[PDB]
């Protein structure tokens, strides 16, 4: 139907929006200590403590497939990123610092993107 193919290209529209966000988002992280998921085989009891793991790799694969059907959807994945880091990683470590930097400078970011989904209507 045209209806269909007409909310297929919103999301579209909002794929090419979010890809936007989540390279602003990454260029946050130059360390890219969040650009990959963490290894199991480095981290063996990583599952015990964190039951959603997430990453950037992992936000791409998603979005790419577009998996994010609203901009509420793609923020709890980069929630995700941060909330983890800062559980199982205590305040005197560079993975937890760095997450604190990508929350403040993100939230930047991600208050813009909310105005302009809001504006152009693509959800």
């Amino acid at each position: 139907s045209m209806e269909q193919v007409a909310m297929e290209l919103r999301l579209t529209e909002l794929t090419r929006l979010l890809r936007s966000v989540l390279d602003q988002l990454q260029d946050k992280d130059p360390a890219r200590i969040f650009a990959q998921p963490v290894s199991l085989k480095e981290v063996p009891d990583y599952l015990d403590h964190i039951k959603h793991p997430m990453d950037f790799a992992t936000m791409r694969k998603r979005l790419e497939a577009q998996g994010y059907k609203n901009l509420h959807e793609f923020e709890e994945d980069f929630d995700l990123i941060i909330d983890n880091c800062m559980k199982y990683n205590a305040r005197d470590t560079v993975f937890y610092r760095a997450a604190v930097r990508l929350r403040d400078q993100g939230g930047v970011v991600l208050r813009q993107a909310r105005r302009e989904v809001d504006s152009i209507g693509l959800e």
